[PDB]
């Protein structure tokens, strides 16, 4: 059953995090395998990659990964495997990587540049954890309890070990970590290994004997077993080092050390003969150690000769100049700085006349001049004859060259001295650690830094032995030639053990890499896992290759690291690549009480009432995605990784931080006896145990041992003394955690609260699904620090239960035995007097501690939050699908959207939108409003948000959500949605205040997704199966199309009517504009499948016609206004678009409507007998337009004067349109008029612009005539098929033209009248004036308008003509124009309404301005540089069409040897839509704006969601879809 999760990639192929859980790693769920299935029967998991559509990374895209294809193909980390990415511009690709076996896995993408070179992404790793299991018992990785045992304090039979096993076993540890149990070195450290291939002889003969022992623990005590593995060193005494001295760092491999080796041999040479000189045998004073210090300087620094290791031997160089003088002739070049530049020159000699390896460390005297090249320089520079003070001048240069080399040697040797001051004064004088043993064979001053021996190959050698460095970047091998640590004495040295030089790979040390392979394999097949000692100082590549080896031998290997690299950032990288399962943490490192309350809070779990992830509005809802109809898919034995909802988007795969294994105390930790008090052994151990994480403990901690046990010098066995110290209490803690084990799986599940108060720590450990808590009061004994009274503890809507209490008390001191290691004497006495008090009216629990509660104590309560059971979880995640089942694309508006005024309109003034205290109102009353706010909130777990606050401050939002819908209750399927939301909301309100933010988020998020999946399902497939960006655009339809009370499109009914934009054009006499509806209709209604709707709109506006054209503003068709020339044509174009797209849509034409105005252009009878009086087929309405225009229109706007328009001058009101029969084109309007969409009628007083419009667009508007062309074309093509029945047009004289002629008329005259050619000579043919011009290569915005130059302005309107009727345009001419637009008119999200070069380019729309600026005052600007967004939609459609005809490299050989666009062109289209993708992600409303200000700046007056802004971008998608997608 279902075991997939979904890893969204970005545009750059980077993974996408679903939640901020902070610096993490992509680890997959630690579940067991589904019931029955063994490893390799099936994918363990499957990571779905989801690549976004049209992203750069999909251009010759490819996904490379090293997950093997099948269960048989071994993993090799280097072998990759290809997967082709399917490009769509609409449709995101998805690629499944099946994982068959656990480990670590990367993938990258290869793809093609915009240089057409081949680029790679980084690698992106992800981990699959082992299934730890003991019998038929799955051990989740948070129920590990690991007891570190040291092999050599368990006594000499495997029998006496089985007792130590029994004792841990009874405290219910399930994992034992052994420190290595191999043949030990000479020092007898378990970390100093004599032979990694053989197990300790004292105990085991064979490996069988150890594997069988470990297999006892498994069956005998239910215990899994780790080993320490040691990668960085073997022991001084190993006699494979005789046989392979190359494995370490010596004269041959690491030659830089040659200086450091000589220093070391000449320091144990000293302590020998130091006896015969000065008085430093044994000392106790800083001013008779300074006596040894100068004794050093003389006999060892001095005796290795001013350090020929750094510096040039000037005396040698010079006298070999005198002998080889006269040999490299001269130096011919000009490259020598004059002798005056003492420095510049010496730097020149360094570069040009030195032997390779200059400025190195290595050999005794290996920093050499090229004598002969030097001579040359000197000859050229000074004199050919040596005897003109060359000997001199050569020494000067040579010395200047040695100046940084000598300061290098001095910096180095001061740091040698100070390092030897501070480790003879630590090793031989008490500071923190006295150890005053004077000199020996085996106790000199200098720690042996190198191990010294004659090899089997006969030669002497000296391998560097390993250590650590106080404040060093740990990732930088200090034995490498990068660092001088062995020479500078910066190493803290385990003379015990020898450092192992792995290489770049096995080539550099091949014998080594084989032993370590033989070693790692051997342990891997015995043990369930490893503990990697000192991981951060083991080069990644080494760690990776050897863990891979093991994990080949044992797929379910468990790996635990001691790892502090520099950053969390790094520790993630190591975990990533090595497949580390667990990072180790130490409680004993906490200095104070607070330092511990903090550690505990890192490894606690998430806040109480933390937000829960849902997919919201940044996902694609495939119309065809699975549904889990009442959340019943997941079957408990199948171990299915579950989706959040009914709708089956998978569980996202996000970075979570690496898994922690918290040690109450490690085997390198000073004991609570030492660092605090034995009494703290309890509360410290409980605190840790109460974390949500694995835990462990060293043997003896629970047993209350006194001193940390020295790994080397210790001799004895562990006591057989059963049930000592804390045993009873771990048994309880471990058995308790086991009960919890089953339940909490994922990071979101176990929440918590931690509180430090003085010496008390308080740890609430909740489960977030079901409400079970555990509460712990731990009173620490950091010190014996007196009497403190913790205050009345208060829980909310919670119940409490005493579970246990204890106090650890010191009975006296530790016994003292030569051959047995024992505990401190300790009582563990049970406690009482804890007063639990539940207030039946607050529902508050108060907890009072008795005064008998000595530091060193615990009380555990079990808790249970009130209002949560197992039941809740499911009920919240179900039936949201069946609620929405009755929704329409109208009714979805009501549930989701509804701008505030849209909601005052339904509620006659009293309802509106919810004011969140200290935030303000959301934007839609409906769910979108909330989702827009919640999303960032869920992402950041912001429980501080004003919404988060108000949501527990009370339940008012909860109820607002369910009560809004009273208004829209009768609308289809809203009722049922509301009732889903009431039931879930009702139930939520039975929760503790503090859980209501979390659950309200989820309850909304769920119904929002259901609601949105329901939208894609009812819309067309082209929308249904596309990208987010597109659905997002598509939904904007559902914002705009809803029914009202104050308005409609039919006048007797109120139905679904399309608004121009929210919230400025949504209500009363202002929602519908003929212009806006019909520019939108294709995008929002047709592209999307809402054909039935489109029809209702077309027919509803049809009714309105008069003056042979269609009205601007439509009062649901009753007293509309005809100040609009634009409209009729945009209308007719939609009629075409409909007949084209709708199946059998031709039949629209025969559809009758009530004409609700008479056939002459008679005055307004609103509701006479003369309204529903006579009818009209859409057929004879199209005709009606063409014919009326043909024969001239002329009219004084019905009902003129201040009333119908407050600003229109008297002159303007009466309007004209007349067809110039010389060209066939429509001229009209006047200089006091705005028939076009660029219709600001200037209003300001102080700037003097009243009744004087800013963009009259009289005469031949470009769009209008392009639209006329389209219309003629279409009706002709229709005449041809019986559907239109007209060729008829009477002209204002009486004469009659074939519609077919009119078509042929424009077809020749249009481009002529409108084009402005690039070449000044072609002007003849194209009708113009040179001095009244701006640019060229334009198609002008107007022909013969009221003012000369307003024709010749570059403006984004011609693009409309180019889309609707491209036959008018000679390809190459248009492609040049549309390309200038792209560099000049195209803003980042909208199209500049005027050429920036122009004198009256003022690109900031400020509709408030009361100024004396004729341009800017009261928004005259609107259409003069402001960047409109529907304009981009025409621009981009057009830009694609003509780059696909015109340009060769925009095309390619498609399906069926016919042409389709190339990746190159899509790339350019995609790029010009990124700022729209982003705009819509980050609008608080779904959509794109009306209108932007100069270069993308947000225009505060712009309606922030416009209808046509997205309708026109939907068009483009539909083109690419219909045009090329089969
Ligand atoms: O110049 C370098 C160094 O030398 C001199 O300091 C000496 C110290 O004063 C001396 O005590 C000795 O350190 C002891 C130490 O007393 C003892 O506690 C234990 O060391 C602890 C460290 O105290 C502790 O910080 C921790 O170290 C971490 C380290 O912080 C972490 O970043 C990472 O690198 O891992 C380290 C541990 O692996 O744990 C260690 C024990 O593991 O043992 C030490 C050795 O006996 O060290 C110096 C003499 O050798 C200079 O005076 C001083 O400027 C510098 O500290
Ligand atoms: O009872 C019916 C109704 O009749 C009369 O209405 C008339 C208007 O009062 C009258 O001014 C005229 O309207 C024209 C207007 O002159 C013209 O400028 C244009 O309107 C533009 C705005 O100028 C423009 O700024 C923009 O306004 C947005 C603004 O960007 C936004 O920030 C926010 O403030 O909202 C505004 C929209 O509400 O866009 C509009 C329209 O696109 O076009 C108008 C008509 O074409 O003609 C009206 C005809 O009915 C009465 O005066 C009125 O009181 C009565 O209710
Ligand atoms: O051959 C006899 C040698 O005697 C001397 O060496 C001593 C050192 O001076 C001590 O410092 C000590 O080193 C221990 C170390 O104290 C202990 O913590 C442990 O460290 C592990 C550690 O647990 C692990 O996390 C990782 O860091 O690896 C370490 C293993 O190195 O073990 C250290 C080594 O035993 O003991 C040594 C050995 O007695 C003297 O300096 C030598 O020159 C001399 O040869
Ligand atoms: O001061 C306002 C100014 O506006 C009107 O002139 C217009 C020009 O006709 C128009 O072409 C444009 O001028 C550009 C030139 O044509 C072009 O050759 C090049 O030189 O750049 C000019 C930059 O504007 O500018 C204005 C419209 O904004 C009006 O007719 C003038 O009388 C009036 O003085």
């Amino acid at each position: 059953a279902h075991r997939t999760l979904l890893l969204r990639l970005s545009d750059s192929g980077e993974p996408v995090t679903s939640c901020s859980y902070g610096q993490g790693v992509l680890t997959l769920p630690s579940l067991p395998l589904p019931q029955g299935k063994k490893l390799g029967d099936m994918p363990v998991y499957t990571v779905k990659l989801a690549i976004p559509a049209g992203s750069p990374v999909t251009r010759d895209g490819l996904i490379w990964t090293n997950c093997p294809p099948d269960f048989s193909t071994q993993f090799d980390r280097e072998k990759f495997y290809k997967k082709i990415i399917k490009t769509s511009f609409h449709e995101d690709d998805h690629i499944d990587l099946d994982i068959y076996v656990p480990g670590t896995y990367c993938f990258y993408l290869s793809f093609k540049n915009d240089k057409d070179e081949l680029e790679t992404t980084r690698k992106f790793y992800f981990v699959v954890l082992p299934i730890l299991s003991v019998n038929d018992k799955f051990i989740p990785l948070n129920s590990i309890a690991m007891q570190s045992v040291v092999s050599k304090w368990m006594g000499p039979t495997i029998k006496d070990w089985e007792k130590v096993f029994a004792r841990v076993a009874s405290k219910k540890y399930n994992m034992i970590h052994f420190t290595p149990l191999q043949h030990r070195g000479e020092s007898n450290s378990p970390y100093s290994i004599y032979d990694q291939l053989e197990f300790d002889p004292t105990v085991f003969k064979s490996e069988k004997e150890v594997a069988d022992m470990v297999e006892r623990l498994r069956t005998e005590h239910n215990i899994l077993s780790l080993t320490d593995i040691v990668f960085n060193h073997t022991a001084n005494n190993s006699q494979w080092l005789l046989d392979h001295p190359e494995a370490g760092y010596n004269h041959k491999t690491s030659p830089h050390l040659i200086s450091a080796i000589e220093l070391d041999k000449k320091l144990l040479d000293f302590s020998e003969q130091m006896e015969a000189l000065g008085y430093p045998v044994d000392l106790k004073t800083v001013d008779d150690l300074i006596k040894v210090m100068d004794g050093i300087k003389e006999h060892v620094i001095g005796e290795l000769k001013l350090w020929e290791f750094y510096v040039v031997d000037v005396k040698q160089t010079v006298s070999e100049l005198r002998e080889k003088w006269g040999n490299s002739k001269s130096w011919s070049d000009d490259n020598i700085p004059s002798k005056d530049d003492s420095t510049n020159l010496a730097q020149f000699v360094r570069d040009n006349a030195t032997e390779p390896g200059f400025g190195s460390l290595g050999e005794r005297g290996s920093n050499k001049i090229n004598i002969d090249k030097f001579a040359a320089i000197l000859k050229k520079l000074h004199s050919e004859d040596y005897n003109n003070g060359i000997e001199e001048l050569a020494t000067k240069i040579l010395n200047d060259i040695n100046l940084p080399f000598y300061k290098e040697y001095d910096d180095d040797i001061n740091e040698v001295l100070e390092q030897l001051f501070n480790r003879i004064k630590y090793l031989r004088i008490d500071d923190h650690g006295p150890k005053q043993g004077p000199i020996t064979k085996k106790l000199p001053l200098s720690e042996p830094y190198f191990t010294r021996f004659k090899a089997k190959d006969g030669e002497e050698y000296a391998l560097a032995n390993n250590g650590w460095i106080w404040d060093g970047n740990p990732l930088v091998d200090f034995a490498s030639s990068q660092s001088k640590a062995y020479l500078r004495r910066e190493v803290i040295v385990w003379g015990d053990c020898v450092k192992l030089r792995y290489g770049k790979g096995p080539s550099d040390s091949p014998y080594l890499w084989e032993r370590m392979s033989k070693y790692v394999e051997m342990n891997a097949r015995i043990f369930n896992g490893f503990r990697i000692d000192n991981c951060h100082s083991t080069p990644l590549h080494v760690g990776q290759y050897f863990l891979d080896v093991a994990r080949r031998v044992n797929p379910n290997l468990y790996v635990v690291a001691q790892l502090f690299s520099g950053s969390e950032a790094m520790d993630c990288l190591f975990v990533e690549r090595l497949g580390i399962s667990s990072l180790i943490r130490e409680a004993m490192q906490a200095w104070s009480e607070e330092e511990l309350s903090r550690l505990v809070h890192r490894h606690g779990g998430r806040p109480i009432g933390s937000y829960k992830f849902v997919p919201l509005d940044d996902f694609p809802y495939p119309a065809d995605v699975k549904i889990d109809e009442e959340y019943c898919a997941y079957n408990p034995d199948d171990h299915s990784v579950k989706c959040v909802s009914e709708i089956m988007i998978p569980k996202t795969l996000t970075a979570t931080p690496p898994h922690a294994l918290f040690m109450d105390c490690t085997h390198d930790n000073e004991t609570p006896n030492q660092k605090r008090t034995v009494e703290d052994t309890l509360p410290n151990a409980a605190l840790v145990a109460f974390c949500s994480s694995a835990i462990g403990s060293v043997y003896g901690y629970d047993e209350v041992f006194p001193q940390l046990l020295d790994l080397v010098q210790e001799k004895r066995t562990y006591s057989c003394a059963e049930n000592t110290g804390i045993s009873k209490v771990k048994t309880l803690l471990n058995n308790m955690r086991e009960e919890i084990a089953s339940e909490a799986v994922d990071i979101e599940d176990s929440e918590m609260h931690v509180h430090h108060d003085g010496q008390y720590i308080t740890f609430h450990r909740t489960n977030a699904k079901n409400g079970k808590g555990w509460y712990l009061v731990a009173r620490t004994k950091f010190h014996s620090s007196g009497d403190q009274m913790l205050p009345r503890i208060k829980l909310s809507q919670t119940k409490a239960t005493f579970k246990a209490a204890f106090s650890l008390e010191r009975t006296g001191d530790a016994p003292i035995s030569d051959e047995i290691i024992e505990g401190i004497p300790t009582k563990l006495r049970e406690l009482t007097g804890f007063d639990i008090g539940f207030d039946e009216n607050t529902k508050e629990t108060s907890i009072l501690l008795p005064q008998d509660f000595p530091q060193g104590s615990i009380v555990i309560f079990e808790t249970q939050q009130l209002g949560i059971d197992d039941s809740l979880d499911h009920f919240i995640r179900s039936g949201a699908i069946k609620a929405t089942e009755k929704l329409s694309l109208e009714s979805i508006n009501y549930v989701l959207y509804r701008a505030e005024q849209e909601e005052y309109d339904y509620s006659e003034g009293r309802s509106g939108a919810y004011d969140i205290p200290d935030y303000g109102k959301p934007v839609y009353c409906g769910l979108q409003g909330w989702v827009s706010i919640l999303r960032k909130i869920i992402f950041y777990n912001d429980l501080a948000h004003p919404l988060s606050n108000n949501l527990r401050n009370g339940h008012w939002a909860v109820d607002y959500v369910v009560n809004r819908l009273d208004l829209y209750k009768d609308k289809e399927g809203v009722a049922e949605v509301q009732e889903w939301l009431r039931s879930r909301m009702e139930r939520i309100k039975q929760l503790p205040s503090y859980l209501v933010p979390s659950f309200f988020a989820l309850v909304v998020g769920i119904m929002y997704g259901c609601c949105r999946l329901r939208a894609m399902q009812l819309m067309s497939d082209n929308v249904g199966k596309s990208t987010v960006f597109v659905q997002s655009l598509a939904m904007t339809s559902i914002q705009m199309v809803s029914a009202m009370k104050s308005t409609s499109i039919l006048p007797d009914q109120n139905i679904a009517a399309m608004a121009a934009g929210l919230p400025h054009f949504s209500t009363n006499y202002m929602r519908c504009w003929g212009r806006d509806v019909f520019i939108s209709l294709r995008g929002l209604l047709l592209t999307t499948g809402r054909y039935e709707e489109a029809k209702e709109h077309i027919l509803a506006f049809a009714k309105t016609l008069k003056h042979g054209l269609i009205p601007n503003l439509l009062d649901a068709g009753r007293n509309p206004r005809y100040n609009a020339r634009d409209a009729a044509w945009f209308f007719v174009q939609a009629i075409q678009d409909y007949v084209t797209i709708v199946p059998g849509g031709v039949s629209l034409l025969q559809e009758k409507v009530t004409r609700r105005f008479p056939l002459d252009d008679e005055y307004i009878p609103y509701d006479d007998p003369k309204a529903f009086s006579y009818s009209s087929t859409i057929e004879e309405i199209i005709y009606e337009i063409l014919n009326r225009h043909a024969g001239g229109i002329k009219y004084r706007e019905a009902n003129a004067g201040p009333n119908l328009d407050r600003v229109m001058k008297d002159e303007g009101f009466n309007v004209e349109v007349n067809v110039d029969w010389e060209t066939g084109l429509i001229h009209g309007g006047s200089q006091f008029n705005c028939g076009t969409w660029m219709d600001k009628m200037g209003e300001s007083e102080k700037a003097n612009s009243v009744g004087v419009p800013g963009t009259p667009r009289d005469g031949a508007a470009v769009e209008i005539n392009g639209l006329l062309k389209s219309c003629l074309r279409f009706v002709l093509q229709l005449s041809k098929d019986g559907k239109f029945k007209y060729t008829e047009v009477t002209k204002p004289d009486g004469s009659k033209i074939s519609l077919s002629s009119w078509n042929d008329l424009l077809q020749e005259n249009f481009e002529r009248c409108f084009y402005v050619p690039k070449n000044k000579e072609d002007d003849n043919k194209f009708e113009i004036d040179a001095t009244i011009i701006n640019r060229r290569g334009i198609y002008k915005d107007l022909y013969r308008s009221g003012k000369p130059y307003e024709d010749y302005q570059f403006r984004p309107n011609f693009t409309i003509a180019m889309v609707v009727a491209p036959e008018l345009f000679t390809p190459d001419y248009a492609a040049g124009a549309i390309e200038l637009a792209d560099q000049v008119l195209r803003g980042p999200v909208g199209m500049r309404t005027l050429d920036p070069s122009d004198y009256n380019y003022r690109p900031y729309y400020n509709n408030g301005e009361d100024s004396d600026d004729f341009a800017t005052s009261k928004g005259r600007n609107y259409h003069q540089g402001p960047e409109w967004v529907w304009c981009y939609g025409y621009f981009i459609r057009a830009y694609h069409y003509f780059n696909f005809l015109t340009n060769p490299k925009c095309q390619v050989e498609g399906s069926a040897k016919k042409l389709k666009p190339s990746s190159y062109l899509y790339r350019k289209l995609y790029s010009r839509l990124l700022k729209h993708r982003e705009w819509i992600e980050n609008s608080p409303w779904a959509g794109l704006a009306e209108l932007t200000n100069k270069d993308g700046e947000v225009c505060n007056d712009s309606s922030p969601t416009q209808a046509w802004s997205t309708g026109c971008l939907l068009d483009l998608f539909y083109d690419l879809w219909i045009s090329y997608e089969e």
